[PDB]
This record gives C-alpha cells, sequence and structure tokens, in this order.
C-alpha cells in the first residue's frame, strides 16, 4: 500500500529532531518564553497526525525551549480570537484539534515541563502520556484569570488526573501549582529536580521507542477511550470559552496582562 | 426587559442566609444537636440551590455550620419518617434526589467551610461545594453502611472521581472516620488548614470567587460538572437503594445502636 | 418456596476455598511458581463467583496468595495455548473477559491480602477486589508490556479511576515495578501495612463486613461497581488487542527473554 | 409538616395557564404572529417547568398554541437581540439550555396538541413532551440550518432517539418540511390524527395520566428520560454552537431573506 | 480444562428441548396463560449463564404452551412483593438478573409471540435477539395501569427499539400494542400471520445453530454493549418499581386486576 | 497568515475525485468486481477524509460507485492478507477503525448516492455518510456472518440508533438482503428513490448543501455526530472481534462457499 511521504517543512514554528533511537524531538522555540502564536497554534493541533502515520518515528519527547515549555497563547492569538469572527472559528477548531489528535495519536508522547506551561503549551505538556515536571515548574491554567472559561484541554482530563476537589480549586481560581505539588496530587506522572526533567523524560522517551510497539500503543489507545468517551464535555467547554471571548471580562482581562496587572473584573 | 419574579429566601426559614457587600452570600447550618438536619432543613437544603443561582445579587456562596461543627447529618426524626411513612419516605427521598442535582445545576460558585463534624445529608453539601475547606480535625464520615442503609446520598455520583475507586470503596463500605488531613491527602477536599483558619480561608476564597469574571469562573464549573452529570443514573440508582433498605431490619438497629450510644450487632 | 441449586466449590479444583465461622470465604491460590495460574486455574478464577455470590454461607470474601507470593499470573503453558491454538486462545479470551465482568457484577463482599508479588491475571484479582491490603515491600506489576502483549486483562477497566491517568500510563507502559507503599500513596491499594501484618488486616476487615448490614455493605458496593460497567466496553477492546498482539512476533522474543532472565531485545 | 411556598402562575405573564377540575394543566402559547415567542416567553416557557412540577394541585400537563397553530418560534425581535447585544445572547442562551433541562427534569406527565406549524422553540415544547398528538398537517420544521445558525435547541438531544440517525440528519440539515402524518409513521411524534381532533384527542390522553398511579407514571418517565439525561453534554454541545454562529454572517442573510419573503443566498 | 456438567433438571418450571440442529427450544407451560409464579420468575432469571455455558446449545427458541406467551406475574408474585421486604428484595434481584442475563449471554435467542405477552414474559419476549411476533398478539408492559413503575426491562431497551415517543406513549399509558403495529414502529424483528409465529422462529433459530457460531455471537455481543451501557438507568428503574410496589396505588390496582376491572387510582 | 499545505487528491489514486462547480467533490470506486476494494484502496476510503475535512474548495462530498454497483466491499486478495499475514492483517484492521472514525470526524457534508450492491467496507461509507439515498431495489448486506466473521466494520457503532435493536439484529445476524424501499421504512437510509433517479437525487442535495450555512450544517452534523462517537468503544470492541475471527475456521469455508458460488456448511 503506497502511501504518502513524511517530512515536517509544512510545520514551520516547530523543531522537529530524529534521533537514532526513534524519539522524536518536538520544541516548542518562540520569543516570550516560547509564547503560542497564530502558527504555532496551528501547528501544534495539526503535527500529530502526522507524526503517527509516520514509520521512522516510535516515540515523541515535547519540550520547550531554554528554562520554560510554554507562557501559553500569544497577544495577537488573543486579538484575532476577540475581533474576528472567521480568525475565532479557525482558532477554535485549532483548540478542539489540538487535544482530539493527541489523543487519537496512538504513537507515545513524553513531556519535559521546565518552568511554566501556560493554557495552549499546558494542553501538550499535561496530555501527553508521561509527563515529567519540575520541582519549581509553574503549572497554570489560566483562562478564569484571562477572563475566559477553561476550555482548552482541562474540561476532558482534570477530574481523571487529580480528583474534582482538586481540578475546581485550580481551574476555578487559577491558584500557582508547582510541580512537585502536581505530582502529589496526580496531575503529572513524575517529579524531578528541576536540572533532571529532560535527562529523566529523554530517557523515559528513549525506552519507550526501544520496547514493544502494538503492546505500548494499543494499551495507550485503549487508556485513551477514558479522554476520548469525555468528548462532548470538552467541546462544551470549548465552545463555552470562545463565547466567553466575545464577552466583557476578556477585554479587562487582557488589559490586565498587557499592563501587568490583576484583572478587575465587574 | 425581561421580567423575572425577585428573591428573597424567607421561603427557607431553617436556614440562615447573609449576602456580604462582596457579593457573597453565606449560608448557616444551625440547629440543635451539633445541626442536625431535620425535615425541614432537609427541604430547604435541597431547594435553595435553584434560586440563589438565579439571584442577581449572588456571585458566590459560603456554607458553612455554626459554631465547630458544620452538620451532623439527619436527624433521628429525620430517620423515623423514612422508616414508618410511605409518603413521607417518599418526599425524603425527592430531596435526597433534588439536593444532588440542584447543587450540580447551580452555576453560581459554592465554597464550605468544613469545621468539625460533616455527616450524612451534612457531608453532601460539604462535599459537593466547588471548593471545599476542612479543618485538620474535621470528622468526615458517610456513615450509611453502619447505620444499616446503602450509601446513596451522593458517594455514588462523586467519591471514585475524588479519591479514586480502592480508597473510596473504603472509606464508603467500612464508615472508618476520615479525618480533614487525610481527606485533601487523597484527594476529597480542596484544602486543609488549621481548625481556626477554616472559615477564614473559605471567605477568602468565596470573596475572590465573586469578583473574578463571573461567565468564565461559572461556565468552567459547569463543564467540569458534566463528569458528575454523567454519573446521574448511576447516583439515582445508590437513591433508591438506599431508600428500599430502610425498609429492612438491619437499619432498625443500626439506629437503635445509634440512640443507645453502643455498636450495632446486626443479623 | 423457591428451590435453589446447592452450593459447593468442588467444582473448582485448582482453588482451596474454607469456609469460616465469621462468614468468610477464604479462597487461596497455591500453585507451583509463585502460584502460577495454570489452564485450570483461569477458568476456575474467572467462573467462581457467580456461585460464590449465590451462596448463602458466604457474607463476604478474603483473597489470598499462599506463601510469599499472591499469584505470579497465567503460567508459560497457558501463554503457549493463547499463542498457537485458536481455540485454545478464544476460551482463555473468554475467560479473561469474564474474570473482571464476574468479579464486578458479584456484590458480595471482596477483600484481597496481598503479600509479596502480584502479576497480571493475578494482579487483577488484587485489585478489583473491594477493599485491597498491600505490604509495604509487594511487587504489582502488569507486567503486559514487558512482555510485549496489550494491557488488557483489567488495567483498561479501572487504573485511571484509582491512580489518575498520568500514573496509570507510567506504570502500565513502561512496568516499572509499583511497591505496596506507593500504590497506597497514590490510591491504587485500599490500605498498606506491613509485609506480615497483611493477612491479619485483611482477615479483620473481611470479618467487620460479613457481620455488617449486608444489603447496605453490597448495595453500596454494586452502586460504585457501576463505574467500573460504564467502562465496559473500553474494557473489551484491551482484551482483544492483548490477545492480537498474542500473534505478533513481539511477544516471542518478550517470553524467550523472561525464560532466559534477561532483558527483551524488541525490534 | 413540612412547609413549602405556594405556587402561582402570574410569573409567567406570556403563558395562559388552565387547571381543570381534573388536575389536568393547560397551557396556552397566544401571541401575535402564529404564536411567535417573543423575549419574555422564551423565558415563561423555561422557568415554568420546576414551579409546575413542585405543585401539587397539578397532576398533568397540556400544552398546545391557541388556535390553528402550535407555535412558530422565536419572534424576529428574539433574534436580533441574540445578534446584537452580548449580554442579551447569554440570556436567552441560558433560557434555550433550561428550556431543554427543565422539560426532561419535570416528571410531571406532558402532553402536547399540534395542529398547525411547530417552529425552533416552539417545536422544542412539541416534541420534548411525553405523548405528542400532531395533526395530518401539521408542518413540523427545526428549521436552523435555513436560517443560517446551527441546531442547538433540542434536537441534538433527542432527533437520533426518535427517527434514527439517517433521517435525523437528513431533516436537520436541509430543514425540508416534515408534515405531522409522515412524523409519526417514522416516531418523531407519539400519534397522528385529524386536524380536527388533534386538541380532543391529547385532552383525553392528559387527562388519563392525571387520574393514574401518580408515582408510576412519574418514576416511568423519569427514568425514560436518562436516555435524554444521558445526551445532556451533547446538547449542550450544539448549544454553544448555535450562538457561536449567531456571530456568523449567514444568519443575517438567513434572517434577512426570512423578512423579505425569499430564498436566502449564501456565501 | 474440566468444566462442570449442565442438565436443566436445576430449573423445574421450564420445560427444555435440545434438538438435533443444536435448537434449545425453552418453553413457559404454566396455569394462567403462562403466568410467572414465585418459582418460573428465578428460573427464567437464572438458565441464561447454564445455557450460555452449554457446548451442546447453538441457539435457543422461546415460546409460551398453547396460544400465549406469558401472562407475566402471578398474584402470588405480586402478593409477595407488596409483603415481605426479604421476599422483595429476591424478587427484585431476579427481575435485575433476568435483564442482565440475557443481554450478557452470547449464544442466539429467538422468541416465538403469539398472544398474550405481559410483565416477565415480555421481558425474555423482547429482550430475546430475534422476536417473531403474530398479528393478533397483545404486548402490554402493563406497570402503569398495575400501579408501580415500569422496571422490569422497558427502561433498558425500548428508545432504542421504537423511539423515545413511542416509547414513552406506550410505556406510560399501556394502551395494547398489537404485534403488526409493534413491527411497524420497531418493538420487534418481524410480524407474520399467527398460525406462522412459531414456524417462522423455529426455522429462523435453526439456521443460526447452523451457522458461524463465533461470527453470530461476536456480532450479537457486540450490539448487546448499546443495552448494557444503559445498566445504570435500567437499575433506577428496577429500584423504582420495587419502592412504588410499597404503595397505595398498587394495592388499588392489585385489587383491580382480582376483580376483573380498571383501577380508580387516587 | 497561517500557512496550511495546499490539497491535491493524487495522494490517493485508486479513488477518482471530481470537484464542481457546485462546490461538491464527488468521490468514484471504481475498481473491478463490482468496484471492490483492494488493498491500496482500503487505505485510501481510510485515509481521504481528514484531508477533505481541511480542503477549502469542498464545501460538500457526493460519493457513489461506478456503473452498477457501489461497492461489493473488501477484495479476495485483501481478505487473504488478512487471514495470512500478521503485519498485513494490524494494517487493515487500523484502516477499518480509521474509516469509521474519519468518516464521523469530518465535518463536512457527505451524502451517498447507493445505486446497486453495497457490501462491507463499501457498505461503511454509503450509511455512514450524512445523507444515503438508496435505489428502491438495491441490496444492502453486511454480509459479515454470511462469510463467517463477526461485524465489525460500522455496523456496531450505528445500526442500533438507525434502524433499532429488533431490526438491527435480525439483518446483521442472518444477512438476509435488506433492499432500498425496505432500508429507507425502517430508518436505514434517509432517502429511497427508484433507481435511475439516485444520482440525480443526490447530486441535488449536495448541491444545496454546498450553498447552505457551512457553519450551521457542519456544526448541527457534528453535533448529531457526538452519538457515534460516544460509542466508540463499542464500535471498536467488534472492530477486535472480526479480526481475532479472522484466525478462525468458519471464514475459511465461508470464502471457500463464496469463491464456489454455492453455500456454506459451518461445523
Amino acid at each position: 500500500v503506497s502511501h504518502p511521504p513524511v517530512d515536517y517543512h509544512d510545520f514551520p514554528s516547530l523543531r522537529c529532531e530524529l534521533g537514532d533511537d526513534g524519539v522524536l524531538t518536538v520544541v516548542l522555540d518562540s520569543p516570550g518564553l516560547n509564547s503560542v502564536g497564530p502558527q504555532m497554534h496551528r501547528d501544534l493541533a495539526d503535527i500529530w497526525p502526522v507524526i503517527d502515520r509516520d514509520p521512522a518515528v516510535r516515540a515523541v519527547l515535547v519540550r520547550g525551549e531554554g528554562k520554560a515549555f510554554s507562557s501559553g497563547g500569544s497577544f495577537d492569538l488573543i486579538d484575532e480570537t476577540i475581533g474576528d469572527y472567521q480568525g475565532r472559528v479557525r482558532i477554535m477548531r485549532e483548540a478542539r484539534d489540538l487535544v482530539h489528535n493527541m489523543i487519537n495519536c496512538d504513537t507515545p508522547v513524553v513531556s519535559a515541563i521546565r518552568g511554566p506551561a501556560v493554557g495552549a503549551g499546558l494542553v501538550v505538556a499535561l496530555l501527553a502520556d508521561i509527563s515529567v515536571a519540575g520541582r519549581t515548574a509553574k503549572l497554570i491554567d489560566g483562562h478564569t484569570k484571562l477572563g475566559v472559561a477553561a476550555g482548552d484541554h482541562a474540561a476532558i482530563c482534570w477530574p481523571l488526573l487529580v480528583g474534582m476537589a482538586k481540578a475546581k480549586y485550580y481551574l476555578l481560581t487559577c491558584e500557582t501549582l508547582l510541580g512537585e505539588e502536581a505530582e502529589r496530587i496526580g496531575l503529572v506522572s513524575l517529579c524531578v529536580d528541576d536540572d533532571d526533567v529532560l535527562s529523566t523524560a529523554a530517557g523515559i522517551a528513549g525506552k519507550l521507542a526501544q520496547g514493544a510497539q502494538h503492546a505500548i500503543q494499543w494499551t495507550k489507545r485503549s487508556l485513551n477511550h477514558w479522554y476520548r468517551m469525555m468528548g462532548p464535555t470538552f467541546e462544551t467547554s470549548v465552545g463555552l470559552e470562545f463565547l466567553s471571548f466575545s464577552g466583557p471580562d476578556v477585554q479587562e482581562g487582557l488589559a490586565a496582562h498587557r499592563e501587568k496587572r490583576a484583572a478587575r473584573f465587574t
């Protein structure tokens, strides 16, 4: 069966390096603590079906360049959502397809969370199969502090990671969750010293690419039915988030981020 | 102008309701016997939430018990009516069902301040709140199987999704006392602070929610609540099993053992 | 009267069954190779639960492994029949399905005493029991991906709802040894005690369960079990994937690596 | 005596409510433009059902439109407010969501008498009733995609479970007029009788329900409603998609085409 | 693997005949149009796990003796439910296990519905894989006319057979549904002339026992997940039914049946 | 701007794709043996839908079979690779899964023009389209149990929600031929027209869909598709069962009986 070839030239915002072991390193590298621009929002969403169709890739290691995973959506990305209907629908489709595609990717994914992981970056960090978080890594969903509903991933997984009591606490109040406490409540797989996050994650991803592929992938896919069965709930939250982008709270929350202040909502 | 009727809480006589300048509605359970839920307070707790959710003046809810106790659960008179009267049993059954379904279907944020014991119908309000603050020495006891009836007033809708099935099955089947400090570690409650700091911590949490982005907080809360809503039929199964067991002989012994300050000897 | 057939466990020769005065049925897994499950014990473990659930003399079940092991899982002859014979693979496949389904549909309370290693089909019984008591140093290993097959004997029905998805995927995909102390902390088991204290602790729990409110405990347990039942199709997906993978090349190497006490070189 | 507040329907000024000697509450939609749902009637239809369900005097509900039409759906002023104001769009969105969820969570039996057109918000009440009686020539039109917005006010919670996905997708995507006689054949409505017999047939059906076993009818109805309740998140997904599309350019054309007595030319 | 032997001496109220083709005929034969007594309520519930474990049985044909499938629960069965808690729990467990066991039986089942099928009999008639109903066969759930919630099967299947509008109509009002109309709305698989119901069903069951067994059974089991996923809803209705047996309506509805009159509920 | 890769369907050589001015992409299944699906067309049918859904020029999709047949299903060489090779069986198995999943997750409206027989993998495309137009005398046959394997290519995800469980089990277990006229009556297909009128009718529907409100039609379709998605695990269970049964003895006889144009004698 003839299948089309794979090259990642089509995802320009992401650096992708394939190793001898079969581990694909996907690096989020962009100004402002790896902030997700309009292009990287699409690239992150659409890359996963291509990786899963890649015969050379047996595992994926996702990380941010430098001392940060990703600081979330950029100001231009939030501006376009607020200002343009057709742009908002495009961005909304990408946010939906990011979660759906990571979940429907049978290939194992390991995340190396050092430093902040926010919004669209935290989606990739936590929906990875195995997540390695540093002790002082700041994990912030951040939506309600911005003034919109938390609809980019958390409604599909967080109760099944930490329990409803911890999920509601951090998602409604956006109190910062450090990496050491995140492992304790069950949000991430492992917590190591900050200097050991990438080495620990790299080692995990290496052994997965050298293991039994059908065993690892089919076990992962079966477990992913748990998230898949919460699809309608997630898409309910997605729609609620993008409805709220047309509201008055976000314009205050967006101005609050641009002025480095707390949002005073009314 | 779409005309909507005004709201006043005189229809809930067993509950003291205080609206603060911040928009937080404080709901206080105050009744004899460590805030025991009598027949009237069972209906009031069940039916107040749809009214609160439609209140333009209310932005957040802080639920607590008066003094050094949240609520000791249903009073002996409430249990006697369930056992003795079919029409009374059906009314209380609807109130137990609607308590859970109305708290979940209330988009307004709810914060609970659990100091002291939280039992049965009282533990329902304490744990179904969005953010729950428990004191270190707060006793959290579902208590149903020790009473002799099925645990069907809330635990089957949430406890597995709070602590995991292994801990859920352990505490619900054995009714071992779960203290507040241990409750937070396994994930049953949101926070654990010193007993003297429970009310101040919860009030501050409820304040910041009433001062936040209303639609953002409420729609995020509603989306998360679908996880409970999808376990609805499972929960209503536990409700019926509970009220079927109230006609059995075991509860008569468990209730008698409670009134007699002894352990229950079931046969 | 309604005539119901009498019950004696002679129909399950691989399992030792002891009925106590407390009402606890002790089910002992005892076989060569750290209580390895041969072809006969694979069926008995699957089919014993409907009969126990219909037993009037049984009020609770205590499962344990004989000696210093709970169970090492399916034996090499069981795996050999799985790889080589279609009718044998279908028979074993039906039993793996019915083991999980029948334990979940057993209303009788089940307590597991996990001292020593519990692997695969043995880990299914240990973790699907209602209350699980694990020793501090007890090795809990699903073991499928290290063997080279999909994890389809129980874990896809419960592990996410026991430890959360992040810990579930880590331990199930990598097969890192999970000790009992860490298993209790993350919520995979109900309790963790010293290894020498596992059996007395479990026996005490099963005793108090058999002397409690039967209908309350069994119906509370049954409602909680709807959480697993609703994931039935997910579990049966993993069952089919596991037995599809037994026909693959990976398991032949993983089996040979286990037989030579070395690490597997998968290609 | 558990004290519960009294019920009077003066809080629903757009709806005429008549309580008969049999216990049937007749709810009449009467408004200009073939009983078009204005801003006030949109809230009233949504919020009346929890009040009816708590009414001891009400044993059954008969919903109908005045004259030879059920309801033509939302008025042009209601659609203009949705498009033009965020706070107005949010209020109407909550009312659309709560209309569906309150009808389903109302245990009291509801019977609909569909003579003439039933459109949009009006078709919601007509089809979510327990037993629906449609005239032969009654036009049943969801109408959303022809208007230019997603079909998110009820059809995603029930239509597949009424007619099957192939017919559900056909009529909802194309908005072809579905007459009452054809609606009954595919299973969208309960009965089809002559147009002149719709009101007499429905009143008799509602009468026999109010004279039947109250808890039997209501608990049977509630159990069946879990089928809808379990599709809750799917329905709320359609609600949000509908109200997101109200900010798009297509609806402006569909609304303009409706006001101009022409076909919509979308680009 | 040694498995215990199978003989149906343990189900005394049911006549079971195994044919050369592999079809097991299970006949409901009892006084009063095959009324379900205390024993037959248990036998119907507990027989299915044994049939499914039977190597000799490849298909099942269920029918009533004479010109009736089954008239439902007997007066003594209803009396015991109303009067005794321990008896009510036993009967309730059987009603639950009847539905669950028929659904969890991989072996194909064909029902021959000629004449009335009520309550516990209609449960067996409609939960069969393929149902053959006569033109004039009366199909009546009958619970709300008796004064109890319809909790013996209908809440697990009826919406997925006829749609919610027809389900609510017949279950809430108990208007008689004849066999010809039942096929039209989709409640039964086939409708033939009354004299052809058993011959048509026998022929269907014969060909199923002579077909591909793993293909037929696994297709049936996968399709049965649809019912299995409505388990909690069904058990909600089961509990509601047996709670209502302690109410005042059933005592009137029971007296109404014993006096051959319509129940005047208050 | 956000740069997105260009789209041309040269990557799917077994499928003819024609783009019209109306915005309809016509996808034609054309191959020997009544449009039999060989190994290449099995992958193309699976993987084409994500690309179509991302195509800016495509507003609707019309699928049809060339000549007097929609599609006869998987070819004998495809079945031969399934029976004989593990890596080939896994590849074909992944494609069968992704065919259903990708059609359901394709927001673009799809209309099928079913003239003549549609069997197995071909029947998947015909019935999973949004609106299906079937000719009166078109033979619709799932065909799996007559072949000797489990029906795991689509029917377990939709047929109960298309025709009801009683008709679903009858046609899927016995493989009795279902003609288009009876298929429309029971709700398996959206429409039934004369055989010579199938293509013009489908083309007209797909045309009017491509000129309608895109976001309204696609989002209405996507919400309705959650009904199927929620049955995903059930569908994937049947997929695994089908490919487990391909290793059994029944299919070898059923395949030989088809090759000799005779009835299969299963043992």
